[PDB]
């Protein structure tokens, strides 16, 4: 996982991105564009730079060891007279004004040419999310078996009806039997209480049965964060003799992706991203 | 609690009654009327008597130390020639034939006069249930406070929506916060996991908050038993700093009523029966 240089313009997108990055445990820093970046970003490591202190931005970008950057947020073309660039900066400035004369698009494009020529890999907001969340389909080497399809389907739309009822975000289904429903206790606790059920209605570590599904509750006016998967999640779900874990393909954060994949792989669990709706 | 002499005619009523009696831990015996009583009653302590081996029935009734009887099930008037009474029996027989000449009602009534004159307290099926289940309103000395009304209302219709979803039969609500939802793990386990939540979102043993509601799932073609309340239920709900417990007034079995009342009373919990629907 490349460390991210989040270049933050105005609005709520970079803010969401930062939080999700920190939840996923992904490494980053924030380049907060003066007068654009929302102040609730000052809490993250990084730097407050004006446009176009390009010299400064490359400086801090390398200073944080970012090799990939994402540009997220509202930015409008500036005043080119009132601009107070550093000397890098002033070097780039005319190239900008030419492109600017051709339109915002050519201008934005020109800015990116510079970061590429400098040179950092450029990523879009969607791809940043994509790489931290579930994929579509298996995450590790283990796939589900036809036996598990049954539970996978009902694990989810149960876990969704829980969410619709503003309760918890998780549910464990084994052979059609809802064994466990999350609400307020955390997923670890639930997976423990499941390991504790009679092996009769349960899966076995030898022969595994049953599926953990964890799905996000529907959006709100209040900001909404995504459900998460830990390495300890893989641990306890294995100890419950569960066959695998599942969630909506974009809508679930994986904390330490590498580590999670290795637990699931070593223990025989599948982890599955599922097409939303 | 008077020990019950369940006098079992045909059909599924006495069967249900026996099971509920045994779930409530209430003392009983079954007088299984030959050719009437369903054979799944042979498992319970008691006796197989024909009508009208009255001598036998009084004998075994006392032999089980029953001082109250309930007549439950289908019975039709018999053949009075083909009847093989014992000598008690034959003594009573004519009194019966007189009443029988006035109608089934007078006949049934006459039978009851005999058990009363013998003499056992006669109870109806409904009253038998009533005395084992919740009442309507408080069960013990403790009442709910106005503060608790909030949770009481939502504890229940949550616990009902769980039941509608064929999951578990219980739910714990505190200050509007669903803390816990039962499914497959038993109520004891849930009440433990609740005692384990942060005291921040929880009630305190000093100042109590929150309510356990446990409600029956909707009827089925398959026979349906009632949710139950234990003394350990009172224990753990107290240890979770809950203010009280609640259920539908007829629709919840109390196991060791005396003992439960004394736990709730000594610990400061209310236990509340609520009008169904
Ligand atoms: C110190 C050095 C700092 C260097 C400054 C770098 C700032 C670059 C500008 C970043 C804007 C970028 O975050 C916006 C963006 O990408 N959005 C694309 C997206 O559409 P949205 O609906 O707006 O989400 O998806 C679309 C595709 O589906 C796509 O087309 C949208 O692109 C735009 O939003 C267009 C821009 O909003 C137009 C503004 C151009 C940049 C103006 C300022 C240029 C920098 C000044 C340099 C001196
Ligand atoms: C060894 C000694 C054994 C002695 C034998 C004792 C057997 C007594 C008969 C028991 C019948 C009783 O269980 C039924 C009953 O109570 N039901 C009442 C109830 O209505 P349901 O809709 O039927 O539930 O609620 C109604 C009120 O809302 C009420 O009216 C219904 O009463 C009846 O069901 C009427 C009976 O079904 C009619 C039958 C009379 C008894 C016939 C056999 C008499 C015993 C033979 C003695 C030799
Ligand atoms: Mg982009
Ligand atoms: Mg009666």
């Amino acid at each position: 996982m490349r460390k991210l240089g989040l270049i933050a313009g105005g609005g709520a997108l970079p803010v969401e991105l930062a939080s999700h990055c920190e939840a996923a445990g992904r490494a980053f820093a924030v380049m907060r564009l003066r007068s654009f970046a929302d102040p609730s970003l000052d809490r993250y490591p990084g730097a407050d730079v004006g446009i176009g202190e390009f010299g400064k931005i490359f400086k801090a970008l390398r200073a944080e060891g970012c090799d990939v950057v994402c540009f997220a947020g509202n930015v409008s073309r500036p005043d080119f007279s009132a601009l107070m660039p550093d000397a890098r900066g002033l070097k780039v400035l005319p190239s900008l004004i030419v492109a600017a004369r051709k339109g915002d698009d050519a201008l934005l494009r020109r800015v990116l040419d510079e970061f590429e020529k400098e040179g950092f890999e450029i990523e879009g907001a969607h791809e940043v999310m994509g790489e931290m969340t579930l994929p579509r389909g298996r995450l590790g080497k283990v796939s589900p078996a036809p036996e598990h399809m049954a539970d996978i389907d009902k694990a989810l739309d149960v876990a969704r009806e829980i969410g619709r009822l503003d309760i918890g975000q998780g549910a464990v289904v084994c052979e059609g039997l809802v064994l466990a429903v999350e609400a307020q206790e955390g997923t670890d606790a639930m997976l423990r209480r499941v390991a504790d059920l009679p092996e009769a209605i349960r899966g076995r570590a030898e022969r595994r049965l049953g599926v953990l599904a964890k799905a996000p509750k529907p959006i709100q006016e209040t900001r909404v964060d995504l459900p998460t998967i830990g390495v300890a999640t893989i641990h306890r779900a294995a100890r419950a003799g569960l066959a695998g874990i599942v969630g909506e393909a974009g809508r679930l954060l994986v904390v330490d992706r590498e580590a999670v994949i290795a637990a699931a792989d070593d223990l025989g669990l599948f982890v599955l991203g599922v097409d939303p709706q």
